[PDB]
């Protein structure tokens, strides 16, 4: 790859009653280890949350997760998930992993048949990530992996990420900030609120 960084950010949005844990415990990774006790990694990240114990539905918390040269030479991580009863690719996709991966993805990568994943198989888990482009900005080498939502837009999100709209859409180019779907990269912010700048 042409680019490399010592890590990312993963945005998952909270809906029908996902706890900190169970965060944790998806993306885990050696920048997040779960031990269900320590979630100081990810809340230095999210210092909005008042009460770990109790997470508010309808906002975004930030994971740091390693951004890795995968086969492919294209940025982005491999977590592992362990199955629980019920799970489908399409439920780990947009639920588990709250649109940071898609279904497809999941499919191509794991070897269980999408109508037998056993009870306790581990997923193969793929979510991308960016360590910024030089030619874009020399001023951002940190990046959220970033899930559109039916409310957001393009304006909507400058105004959040203190990032001009101008510069977000060149890192994404040619995508529509207000289609609801897909990933889009968004510089994101060390724990005491800096950008990190590029780095080559
Ligand atoms: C994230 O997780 C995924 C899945 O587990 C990992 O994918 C594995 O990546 C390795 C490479 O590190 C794969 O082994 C390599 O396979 C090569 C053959 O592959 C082409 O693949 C495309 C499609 O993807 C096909 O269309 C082609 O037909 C080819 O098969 C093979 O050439 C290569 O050989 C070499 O490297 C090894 C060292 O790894 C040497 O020992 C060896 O001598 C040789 O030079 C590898 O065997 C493996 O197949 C992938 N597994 C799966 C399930 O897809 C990623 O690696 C993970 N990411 C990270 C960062 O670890
Ligand atoms: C891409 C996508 O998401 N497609 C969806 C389909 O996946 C989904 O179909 C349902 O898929 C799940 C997950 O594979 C499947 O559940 C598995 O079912 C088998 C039984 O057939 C279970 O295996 C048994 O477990 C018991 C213990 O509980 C063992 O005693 C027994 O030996 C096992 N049987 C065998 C033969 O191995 C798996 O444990 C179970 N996996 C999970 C994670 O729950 C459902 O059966 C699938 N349902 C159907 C109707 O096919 C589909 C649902 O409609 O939706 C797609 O979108
Ligand atoms: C979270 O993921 C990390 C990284 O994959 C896991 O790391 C392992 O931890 C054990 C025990 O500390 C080490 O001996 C291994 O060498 C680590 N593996 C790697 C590849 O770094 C960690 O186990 C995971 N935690 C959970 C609960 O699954
Ligand atoms: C991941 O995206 C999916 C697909 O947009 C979201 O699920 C849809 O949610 C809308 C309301 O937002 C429902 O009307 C649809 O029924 C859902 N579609 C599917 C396929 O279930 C989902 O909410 C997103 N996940 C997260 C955590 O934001
Ligand atoms: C991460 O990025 C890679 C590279 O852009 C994506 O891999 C492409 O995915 C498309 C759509 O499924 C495939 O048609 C291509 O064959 C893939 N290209 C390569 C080089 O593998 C991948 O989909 C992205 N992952 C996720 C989860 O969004």
């Amino acid at each position: 790859c042409r680019t490399s960084c010592p890590l990312a950010l993963a945005s998952y949005y909270l809906e029908n009653g996902t706890t900190l844990s169970v965060i944790n415990q998806n993306l885990n990774s050696s920048i997040a280890p779960y031990d269900q006790i320590n979630f100081d990694p990810i809340l230095r990240y999210n210092s909005n949350i008042k009460d770990k114990d109790r997470i508010q539905m309808g906002s975004r918390v930030l994971v740091p997760f390693p951004c890795e040269c995968q086969p492919g030479d294209f940025l982005g991580h491999n977590f592992s998930y362990s199955v629980r009863q019920e799970d489908t690719y399409e439920r780990v996709a947009i639920s588990n992993y709250a649109n940071l991966t898609t279904m497809e993805s999941l499919q191509a990568r794991n070897p269980f048949p999408a109508t037998n994943i056993p009870l306790s198989a581990t997923l193969n888990v793929l979510v991308n990530c960016s360590c910024g482009d030089e030619s874009v900005s020399k001023d951002f080498g940190l990046f959220v992996t970033y899930p559109l939502r039916p409310e957001d837009s393009l304006s909507s999100i400058a105004r959040s990420s203190g990032v001009s709209a101008d510069i977000l859409q060149r890192y994404n180019p040619g995508v529509n900030f207000n289609s609801g779907n897909g990933i889009v990269y968004v510089p994101g912010r060390d724990p005491n609120g800096a950008f990190p700048p590029f780095k080559s």
